[PDB]
């Protein structure tokens, strides 16, 4: 009963966080096996971000100049390099934390969570979705930047973003852990656009088959419609158009409440036509998009 | 920029989750040092569930009957004994993972993070506000008794909350870690009523404060009010009464933001008494009570 916007537990992840220092900049570091992951601007100054010109940057600096904590304990480094956004600092000692670990890169409109750390200590964790756009939606302060994302799997952490940048408008950008940025972001202090972003609607049907599930049925009716005239009302409301592939990756939650997914389309549909009228599902006067259909049976068996 | 429902890291919770098991009933129990504490209702099965003597049913049990499993390793029990609707097994090892901890009852209107589990296992993280009427609205199937709530003052752990029971509503009850239930709930299968509930007042308008910092400012007029005039549309629409003692707990965010309580109880007023005229605040469209001013200020600052 009930259904909430649940994160992974963060323990694994935790053990994984430092601080890098470098010069006057401090910002968090992802410790895995013997390298340090963090944002290559680690080695700017606030000066220095108008156009920053990374590898001349780097070449002014040496393994010693980087300053690794793991808590209370001081890290070795023997080793420095640059991948794309991100830079690689080797040290003489394996994390005894390590968890079962991949690097994924995640497709728009999925979902993970956030260990949000300042100064490599964790403050807090909350779940989000990666914008259509490439963007998220987080809540992350200066001192946050190497905070990354990530899924669970039983017990192998899949990390797949890690936070660099805070655009003009209050959003957010960051790279996979090979440190290319999701969209067309660069980490410069320059304004970049995000793209036009829409809402995730194979997300909000899932959100819509989790309601049905915990009980909010009011919004289903006695209607179906087709992909076609679905997607006509999807394009007007700025929805991702629904394709068989979504319709497909619906099918588990289809199954278990007996709602063909188009039928659900038709409610989802009369909703965006209609409004909640002052009502509310699962607690949000909103058509919520950050749960996928995979989330929603997670969530609703209970997977640990 | 940006504002969440951030959970604390649950790390230090995840060290001391295990499985209970005596006879056919498995829920999870929480080990600090070398105590493991469980709901008590582990000891019955689904049919004594009606009215059971709890005390009658555990004296059919010896320590040995209660198999307790912390992932792969089995604890020994050398006692037991029933503290309120709680169990306390107590073990031959202390639990090396034990963080900094206290036990801490909280009042309603409180927030804390809840870490899912089955079968001492972690499933999620959420962050959950204690009602008014003493429920937690959670998301919590069959297996997640003895899943707790808590929160955490840098290194120290107050466990605040442990999960009991479903009503028949679909909302959640639950102890403290010394066994006695929130509101008046008790460990039975029987129809309870869960008070009348209200919103939590204090909480909106931190929230409000919140919307301010991050730059939603729609909702902010030439108006101001006094406690008298807010607490007649309080009532009117099912808030609490605002106290001195709340606006005290507001200083900081009034402080920082230059917005005098009383000003922004006249746009919580007047969201109140016409809506939010379909916009939202906080990417929310309607009004939040689940961070308190404690949460606002720790969010917004970056408290690790
Ligand atoms: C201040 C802040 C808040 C939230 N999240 C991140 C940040 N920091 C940055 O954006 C640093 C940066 C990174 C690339 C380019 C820059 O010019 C500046
Ligand atoms: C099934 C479930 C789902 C979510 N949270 C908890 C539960 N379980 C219970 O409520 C067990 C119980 C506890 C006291 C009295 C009872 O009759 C039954």
């Amino acid at each position: 009963s009930g259904f909430r916007k649940m994160a992974f537990p963060s323990g694994k992840v935790e053990g994984c966080m430092v601080q890098v220092t470098c010069g006057t900049t401090t910002l968090n570091g992802l410790w895995l096996d013997d390298v340090v992951y963090c944002p290559r601007h680690v080695i700017c100054t606030s000066e220095d971000m108008l156009n920053p010109n990374y590898e001349d940057l780097l070449i002014r600096k040496s393994n010693h100049n980087f300053l690794v904590q793991a808590g209370n304990v001081q890290l070795r480094v023997i080793g420095h390099s640059m991948q794309n956004c991100v830079l690689k600092l080797k040290v003489d000692t394996a994390n005894p934390k390590t968890p079962k670990y991949k690097f994924v890169r995640i497709q728009p409109g999925q979902t993970f969570s956030v260990l949000a750390c300042y100064n490599g200590s964790p403050s807090g964790v909350y779940q989000c979705a990666m914008r259509p756009n490439f963007t998220i939606k987080g809540s992350f302060l200066n001192g946050s930047c190497g905070s990354v994302g990530f899924n669970i799997d039983y017990d192998c952490v899949s990390f797949c973003y890690m936070h660099h940048m805070e655009l003009p408008t209050g959003v957010h950008a960051g790279t996979d852990l090979e440190g290319n940025f999701y969209g067309p972001f660069v980490d410069r202090q320059t304004a970049q656009a995000a793209g036009t972003d829409t809402t995730i609607t194979v997300n909000v049907l899932a959100w819509l088959y989790a309601a049905v599930i915990n009980g909010d049925r009011w919004f289903l009716n006695r209607f179906t419609t087709t992909l076609n005239d679905f997607n006509l009302v999807a394009m007007k409301y700025n929805y991702e158009p629904l394709t068989q592939d979504h319709v497909d990756i619906l099918g588990p939650l289809s199954a278990q409440t007996g709602i063909a997914v188009l039928d659900m389309c038709a409610s989802l549909k009369e909703l965006l036509q209609n409004g909640m009228n002052g009502r509310t599902i699962l607690g949000s006067a909103l058509l919520e998009d950050e749960f996928t259909p995979f989330d929603v049976v997670r969530q609703c068996s209970g997977v640990t």
